[PDB]
């Protein structure tokens, strides 16, 4: 476990930096390579809840990009219905071993706040967004309230 060492300092650093848009950061003792927590967005209806995500960051971190999968249902085009993600931060063509969870997490928050209908995972969800953010917002309000994690009060 070389990766894990870096991931530990980087995690403590993350929380310290200001666990705001990213909270409930936890790491297992044995499987410390894998991360779990939630991300509190601002733009989409976070009042009702948040989005729980899990970042599988193997020992092979400097060999290959990690994967992320949302546990909670999503209505954001940058993620798939099975919670899967495809962002440049962990894209094969942009596999940078210099990247870390700071880049990953801030990506989700960045795309969950401000989604790119340019060419995301589900262009469709981006289409209904780009035609009418109001159904995106209201469907989100409910999606969050169905399966979104309970965001903290602070």
């Amino acid at each position: 476990m070389a990766a894990s060492r870096r991931l530990m300092k980087e995690l403590e650093e993350i929380r310290k930096c200001g666990m705001k848009n990213f909270r409930n950061i936890q790491v297992d003792e044995a499987n410390l390579l894998t991360w779990q927590g939630l991300i509190v967005p601002d733009n989409p209806p976070y009042d009702k809840g948040a989005f729980r995500i899990e970042i599988n960051f193997p020992a092979e971190y400097p060999f290959k990009p990690p994967k992320i999968t949302f546990k909670t249902k999503i209505y954001h085009p940058n993620i798939d219905e099975k919670g899967q993600v495809c962002l440049p931060v962990i894209s094969a063509e942009n596999w940078k071993p210099a990247t870390k969870t700071d880049q990953v997490i801030q990506s989700l928050i960045a795309l969950v706040n401000d989604p790119q209908p340019e060419h995301p995972l589900r262009a469709d969800l981006a289409e209904e967004y780009s035609k009418d953010r109001k159904k995106f917002c209201k469907n989100a309000e409910e999606f969050t309230k169905k399966y979104g994690e309970k965001r903290p009060v602070d």
